[PDB]
């Protein structure tokens, strides 16, 4: 696959659409779109392991972490594959997302297709928060919206 | 992987959960679960090509058809890889889904992870109807509910 897409929804007002593009096998992945209904500020943004929304976003499990690393930010060597950092909303509640990432993929063992993208209640501290949870979740709190990442046209 | 899941959502509520299991990559896929909120009778049931719900189930495109075949039933050689036939709802509006299929897969070129499962308004005629559409869509009509197929734990 070269293109993927995710519709983010949850139980509250947070909703969005996120697109992915990967031009080349083993090249970087462009990630772009918009999320609305958010509180102003940073909100953690990750790919979680399972594309399972059976009981809502909780069913998606932990961060996608095929290489058994600690949590980090997207520009860290020490990160989960799924660690895409934060999106940032304005007072208007909108986060415009524009990310390139070279660790996620749309094929192979780092593939994110069929997994869940999640936007969080709180900021992700990118593993620099100095408690144990920082190293696992980034202290980003509950899951406000999510969706399964699908193959796109 | 060897398990996948799909949450179907549409107006009614037409709602359902479908589980997938494939014991080995060269093996059949067990498909099972429940869909509620349906009218009594047969409803077409297929994997569509794109895991895109941007604008609702319409965004998923046509039946998943990597081999460029005509529409058929699941037992037919001439079928789309996505052709899973019909589910049947009782007077209570529930369809008990219990399928094994050897053409879909959870890995490889026929993988359905990241694609959309759809349940339709009307019966699928399994390509045996009296017109040209039968060999494309089975005449199953609109899309009552769908979801993106994700990797499960
Ligand atoms: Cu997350
Ligand atoms: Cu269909
Ligand atoms: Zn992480
Ligand atoms: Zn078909």
């Amino acid at each position: 696959a070269t293109k993927a897409v995710c519709v983010l929804k949850g139980d509250g007002p947070v909703q969005g659409i996120i697109n992915f593009e990967q031009k080349e096998s083993n090249g970087p992945v462009k990630v772009w779109g918009s999320i609305k209904g958010l509180t102003e500020g940073l909100h953690g943004f990750h790919v979680h392991e399972f594309g399972d929304n059976t009981a809502g976003c909780t069913s998606a499990g932990p961060h996608f972490n095929p290489l058994s690393r600690k949590h980090g930010g997207p520009k860290d060597e020490e990160r989960h594959v799924g660690d895409l950092g934060n999106v940032t909303a304005d007072k208007d509640g909108v986060a415009d997302v524009s990310i390139e990432d070279s660790v996620i993929s749309l094929s192979g063992d780092h593939c994110i297709i069929g997994r869940t993208l999640v936007v969080h209640e709180k900021a992700d501290d990118l593993g620099k928060g100095g408690n144990e949870e920082s190293t696992k979740t980034g202290n980003a709190g509950s899951r406000l919206a999510c969706g399964v990442i699908g193959i796109a046209q």
